[PDB]
């Protein structure tokens, strides 16, 4: 992760490794470099994650607070998310049907940013943890439009430009509360980390970390997640988690991380570290090139991965025998 | 900015986006109100800007051109602009002997009115443009000066009176040709803008906007002038020109545009509109409250940063050791 980076002023250093949690597993820091310099282009160009620390992506966001959003963001509504324990077990809805027996460990709930204050407050007067994740459409205050429109749009529309990337699928804007964790997992699309309060540890891993990552069946509602427990390893279980290594960073107010497309990462607020606000960036990776070049990537093996489970559990016409056929393919073919 | 206002009688709209200049930063439209209207004066307490469509200001002065002010204003001497790009570069005599190496972008030269006008004509018969700026003073002829009376002081005196503004500091008379830009610049007095002839496109951004526009330094002649080429924007040296948003609008004849004290301004005589004719009244603010009033506001913190460079300028008894100083201040200490 590195040493805890020195705030200007004179002021003590950012975070200390106690506000950080325990794991089983190693790590490597990630890179922390300026946006001209050429081996932040690089990395990128290469799908590898890096922290830019001068975009001034998302530089009116800065003054951003509780009291400065609940007044000027408006009166709409917000999903607010809730979890009993640190970790944010989030769930596909549509997928609930495959899986009956699945009982859900986290519940969404749309409400009023000046009442997600409120019951924030009072929280903070126990073990409930709550999150709002909601996008930042022109739905909110004409002054939030305004700190929006300032974004530097203008230096990740070039980066989006040069990277083929198809279109912005989304913002979304995040607040949380100190501990908070969201549990490894990866997306399909890639990712500008924009955090704006507060620090974060986000902790990636590369696509080729599949196998000691175990995530669950296409069809489950937690597609896309890890299995392991990364505070309980279940060893026995999932014995290649012993061989996972991760990069990891902490962001603060003003950094920006790049998550490449399918590349895993666990993300959580630092402990007392107060609340955090982050407004992520999604585009859809570049297009696939029309003839297959070899050797194949990791991600693209992935992609193979899931694209079996579809078709198995539709031309099946029922997503639980995905596995049967499965291990009737292997057994005593290919194990 | 907002569509273009379609004007009585069926004529065409009044313009058309393409006498619009492009610019590299998004913006949104100030209000245009009654005056009437309690959001106006609300607004104006406010210090936001807010365009009054109703004053009747300066309704005599409506019927104005050329042809009408040649004959009347009298024979007495005009202070007339000149530049050979569109871009009017002001600075600030008294303040030359402190940069030596600054050479004079734009000219100055007393004429008289018939002259202005000729001196007009055979430019349109080019790449020069001139600009005519001078009081409304009692020097001029007799039926200006009619005019001049039969402005509603009711309308302003009260407005001056009800929000503690000071003096009336000047008015000021200005007749510009299409085309013409004043680049961005804030004054320290609060400022009616009245529109007479042709259309003006304003764009206006907020004292907050400060880090964004990275004004001269207070000693140099082209204080409260944004160093950023608006045209060209040299992201590398001013990389939040990336985050400027600001409130735009077109005024044409009737329409009185209030800026607010330090707020910046961007103002351009619409591309093919003729000429332009404005006439600006200043006030200097209300006294500041004899207790300081927290959290400061964004002009006060500006008032504050040139007081800190007058101060220096002085107490080192050389303004050009300012800098250095400051850099020595900062450098490891709070950067
Ligand atoms: O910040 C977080 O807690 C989760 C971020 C995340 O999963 C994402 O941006 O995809
Ligand atoms: O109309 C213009 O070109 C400039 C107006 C201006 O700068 C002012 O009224 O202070
Ligand atoms: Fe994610
Ligand atoms: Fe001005």
């Amino acid at each position: 992760s590195g040493e805890p980076r020195e705030e200007a002023g004179a002021l003590g250093p950012a975070w200390d490794e106690s506000q950080l949690r325990s794991y089983s597993f190693p790590t490597r820091p990630i890179p922390r470099l300026s946006q001209s310099d050429p081996r932040a282009e690089e990395l990128i160009e290469n799908e590898e994650p890096v922290v830019l620390t001068d975009t001034n992506l998302v530089y009116p966001a800065l003054k951003w607070d509780l009291e400065y959003l609940q007044e000027n963001i408006g009166n709409g509504d917000f999903s607010v998310y809730s979890a009993s324990t640190h970790k944010f077990l989030y769930y596909d809805e549509k997928k609930m049907a495959n899986f009956q027996n699945f009982k859900p460990r986290s519940n969404r709930e749309e409400m009023k940013f000046h009442e997600f204050v409120e019951k924030l407050q009072d929280i903070q007067q126990g073990e409930e943890r709550l999150y709002l994740q909601q996008t930042l459409n022109d739905t909110v205050g004409r002054k939030i439009v305004m700190d929006f429109l300032g974004f530097n749009w203008n230096w990740i529309n070039k980066q989006q430009g040069k990277r083929g990337w198809g279109q912005l699928t989304s913002n979304l804007l995040l607040i949380g509360m100190e501990g908070n964790v969201t549990p490894a997992h990866y997306d399909e699309q890639q990712n500008f980390f924009a955090q704006i309060k507060g620090y974060k540890r986000c902790i990636l891993f590369p696509p080729d970390q599949f196998e000691c990552l175990y995530p669950y069946p296409v069809h489950h509602p937690c597609d896309r997640q890890s299995q392991v427990d990364f505070d309980n390893p279940d060893y026995e279980r999932f014995p290649n988690f012993q061989n996972v290594v991760g990069y990891e960073t902490v962001v603060g107010p003003g950094d920006v991380l790049y998550i490449p497309m399918y590349w895993w990462h666990h993300i959580e607020s630092l402990l007392n570290g107060g609340i955090t606000i982050t407004v992520n960036f999604w585009y859809k990776g570049a297009p696939t090139p029309k003839r297959i070049e070899y050797p194949l990537k990791a991600h693209q093996k992935v992609a193979i991965m899931r694209n079996i489970e579809k078709m198995l559990g539709e031309a099946l016409g029922n997503p639980q025998e995905v596995g049967p056929l499965l291990n009737t393919m292997i057994k005593g073919r290919y194990n």
